[PDB]
């Protein structure tokens, strides 16, 4: 955990020692719809050497198939056909898995999803009916009118994911549903800001999840990184061996901390949000938790692996 | 800080040593439009005894003048006419004063207010123009469209107050405005829940302010209780003497903590949010901050002061 630059020799040693590599799609492989220069060639070379490539993302907007299509379109060489989805693990699919297990044996389970269409679709495939996907503008002169709005009959969970239609009405409805102790609170991810191309960014799902949490005085179960649950899903379907697996990430609090908590080796790409200066601040601090989110190796871009892989 | 019940004897002695009593309007004096039973008579008796009564509230929805009208309407016996407003101190008015200080020397001052009409009105009286009050529904299929929406040219502050129209578009616009370093971030209050009559509650301004804070990675300046600023505003016009002043409140984290930090004596009314068990948790805990939010006296309702006052 010394944030060593992964030079070609160091990279060759690490690559020989690891037969699986896990990546964060946003900020490592690609930004916006534009690939990080050289990243596609790097991942294709890694597949050529026989290394298993897996993808972990905190984005609830896209399904497994959609993310796989993006990776193939941009030349990261995923398997073609339906099998592609198996390679990518995202908060939407993992949220569906969490609700499948937790609400197992519940008849015709339904949930209030303050989230994207893909999240609702993944839940539907799991069998969880979804309500609340879409706009919910506020109507009423005062609080009583807002609290009077009708609610769906059987809602056993609230899923907070990226919802551009998020409103105070949705927050009030979420609180009302969550007043029942049985009702679960699920947060897709806890990212404060999410990066976009050209150094632009938009507010992160975490802002919504913290708003709902505070309003209901409940602590949500966060499916996404850095929670061990997303790693457990990957481990259930990939059979990950922590000693022989690497996590490539751009965000210290989510990706790198996932690696540290789950005993995976960590590579930090500076293409994305986090910076070497942030690592230095965490290193200097005496807090052990801050020390956890310190990467084993750092690369300017994933493309810096190409010299070793082009061997 | 032993949370002793305010018996009639204790009340008479305490009233003898204190010549000013400050109250929280919501949850102590009244809930909704329904007054706490006997409270109007208590405050009227305090006026008759000569005790100076002042009001501090975290609600940005209501103007100073409107709160005064509520006080006379419900029989709490404030001075009639314009001077009524002098008695009430609220987050809207205090926020306007804060912006008067910070935006002093600014031509045509403007702010993006995620808030009520009353908040904008108080700002307007101070001279600060308001933008964004009202619905701003999100339209557009993706992030680029949302960030392309035009913004007003001159915004030197963003004020996050209770906004029933809060939406992701308003959060994005607030983030964009706060990206300029000069732009200030002001939060009217930081309450997670606000109480309503009938034991129901809705989400608080604090949830919205925390969402904006996280999205902008900025620390908002919180005007409302327990911030020292609201007490300074009260003291500017009242000349508060801590030895002779009491704070009557229903919420430990806001009212009682203001009393402790500003060295005012504290009475807890159980009519509102906080409960004796919460006080017990703070007393038992070894955290010093929890010990700060422990009331000196506790009264079931302010009406239990009437026996001492009817003397
Ligand atoms: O919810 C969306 N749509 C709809 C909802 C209801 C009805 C119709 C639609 C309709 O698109 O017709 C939606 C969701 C997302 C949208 O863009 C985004 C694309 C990508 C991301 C993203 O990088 N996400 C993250 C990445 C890293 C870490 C966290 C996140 C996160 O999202 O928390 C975000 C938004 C557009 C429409
Ligand atoms: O989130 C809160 N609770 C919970 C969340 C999950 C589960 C349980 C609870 C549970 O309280 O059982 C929360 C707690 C307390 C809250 O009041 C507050 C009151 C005042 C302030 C405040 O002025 N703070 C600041 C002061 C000055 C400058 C900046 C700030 C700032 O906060 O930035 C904060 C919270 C609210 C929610
Ligand atoms: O009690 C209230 N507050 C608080 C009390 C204690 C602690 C915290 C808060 C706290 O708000 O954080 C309260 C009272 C009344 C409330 O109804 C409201 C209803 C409507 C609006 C509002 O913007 N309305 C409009 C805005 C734009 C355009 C039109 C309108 C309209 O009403 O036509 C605000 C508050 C909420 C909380
Ligand atoms: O608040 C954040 N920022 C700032 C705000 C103001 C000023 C400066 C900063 C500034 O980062 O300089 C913030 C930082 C990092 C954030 O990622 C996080 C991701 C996840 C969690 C988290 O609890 N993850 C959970 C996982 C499992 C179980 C429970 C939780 C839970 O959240 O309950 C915290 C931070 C977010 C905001
Ligand atoms: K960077």
């Amino acid at each position: 955990a010394r944030c060593v630059r992964l030079s070609a020799e160091r990279a060759k040693l690490l690559l020989a020692e690891v037969d699986t590599l896990l990546f964060n799609c946003d900020g490592v492989l690609w930004r916006g719809e534009t690939a990080v220069p050289g990243a596609p060639e790097t991942l294709r070379a890694l597949r050529a050497r026989g290394k298993r490539l897996g993808f972990i993302t905190n984005n609830s907007s896209k399904t497994r198939t959609a993310y796989a299509e993006k990776l193939r379109r941009l030349g990261f060489g995923g398997p073609v056909g339906p099998e592609a989805g198996l390679e990518v693990f995202g908060t939407a699919y993992c949220s569906a898995l969490y609700l499948r297990q937790r609400l197992a044996g519940v008849p015709d389970p339904k949930a209030y999803v303050l989230g994207s269409p893909a999240l609702a679709a993944e839940l539907e495939a799991v069998g969880v009916t979804s309500v609340g996907v879409g706009p919910d503008v506020l109507h009423g002169d005062g609080p009583s009118d807002w609290l009077a709005v009708p609610l769906e009959p059987d809602v056993r969970a609230v899923v907070v994911g990226f919802d551009p239609h998020f409103s105070y009405m949705k927050l009030t409805k979420a609180v009302r549903y969550l007043q029942q102790p049985d009702c679960l609170l699920v947060g897709t991810n806890m990212d404060n800001r999410l990066p976009l191309e050209n150094g632009r960014f938009i507010a992160g799902t975490g802002c919504l999840v913290r708003a709902v949490e505070m309003a209901a005085q409940r602590q949500a179960d966060i499916i996404g990184k850095p929670s061990r649950f997303i790693f457990d899903c990957v481990s259930q379907e990939y059979g990950i061996n922590p000693e022989r697996t690497v996590m490539v990430g751009d965000r210290l609090d989510t990706d790198i901390l996932l690696g540290s908590t789950c005993s995976l080796k960590t590579i930090l790409t500076l293409t994305g949000v986090s910076s070497l200066e942030d690592v230095k601040s965490n290193q200097e601090s005496d807090s052990m938790f801050k020390k956890k989110m310190v990467p084993d190796f750092y690369v300017d871009s994933i493309a810096d692996l190409l010299p070793a892989l082009q061997g």
